[PDB]
């Protein structure tokens, strides 16, 4: 019932255009948005999100969560380790390599979702969310090895999966950082479950 | 260690802005990015809030609430959480509680609040409060719940059983051109994982 009609760049910048979208009403209406979108989309979505589940045997099991200075932020963040899919690398790859950039971990892909919106309201940016366990027993992911890309700059934070929500309240608390909202949803839906 | 320098506007339309933020690595050099902005927010904790809408009632599953819309910046229809942006004044609680009678027709009660979590944080600055709200379905309030949608707000609620919620969130998508959420999967995602 309701379309697009037309965009209108308003302004591109290397790495995010503004664009001013015309779109048809359920009514037969005419109407404006303004829309945000990456020039880097080639891809079956801009990125893709790691929930990295760490399993050491007689522990915890951990989600492993990456901590950075955000520019849009002006602060910094606790995030699932994540970064945009590279033209012709696949959604499975993208995580396996940025798992291994920021965290050092070597992992095992899990299950791979749909591309998924990040904040449809303003962009039309999307990842894929892929779920991958890290078995921590191997010699592999004993010390574990971060390989930064240029000006990437990730600590490193891995937290029990059952208290997770708690233990991201208590850093907020303490440490003033940003949860990631899509940290946050899975930490909610750990303690909401049964 | 890191830090903002300077942001410089390079657009603003009405809605959306786009900067050049230029900051400190902790290398102590001199780095740009270009950050994404809301114009809307004042004094608000945060731009918008997302409502968790648990949909209890005797004799039945629990269920999640969700809404589907047309998303200009993607554009296509989405599955979303319950969400709008805060009005100046409102509290996060008062604007979750509204937004999801507005979108849905339900009158909850509030469970719970997070701190402000980041939508885009390598794209845009914009943060939400995730509210969990809980629906009595039982209360003759919430019997045959009528939207009362706001200018150019058109929505379709969709509520499905937490107990099977990404399954069931696969098969819409296996279904329809539609998008979910990224919170949404990430929520049906740990729901699973529990
Ligand atoms: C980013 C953006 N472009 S237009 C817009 N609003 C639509 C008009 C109704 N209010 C909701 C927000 N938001
Ligand atoms: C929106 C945006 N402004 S700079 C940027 N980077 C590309 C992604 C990783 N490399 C650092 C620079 N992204
Ligand atoms: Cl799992
Ligand atoms: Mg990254
Ligand atoms: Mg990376
Ligand atoms: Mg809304
Ligand atoms: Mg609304």
């Amino acid at each position: 019932k309701q379309y697009i009609i037309s965009e209108e760049l308003i302004s591109e910048g290397k790495w995010v255009k503004l664009e001013k979208t015309t779109y048809m009403d359920p009514t037969g209406k005419t109407r404006t948005w303004e829309s945000v979108k990456r020039t880097t989309r080639k891809q079956t979505a801009d990125g893709v999100a790691v929930i990295p589940v760490l399993q050491r045997t007689l522990h915890y099991e951990c989600i492993v969560l990456v901590k950075q200075f955000r520019p849009p932020m002006g602060g910094y963040c606790i995030e699932f380790p994540a970064g945009l899919i590279d033209d012709g690398e696949t959604p499975e790859a993208a995580a396996l390599r940025e798992l291994e950039e920021e965290t050092g971990y070597k992992g095992d892909i899990a299950e791979c979702s749909p591309a998924v919106c990040m904040d449809p309201g303003l962009s039309n940016c999307t990842i894929h969310i892929v779920t991958v366990t890290i078995n921590g027993d191997d010699a592999e992911n004993a010390r574990p090895k971060p390989k930064p890309g240029d000006g990437e700059f990730v600590e490193v934070i891995s937290l029990p999966k059952n208290d997770l929500l708690q233990r991201l309240d208590a850093l907020v608390a303490e440490e003033h950082l940003t949860v990631d909202a899509r940290v946050y949803s899975y930490a909610l839906a750990l303690k909401h479950a049964n």
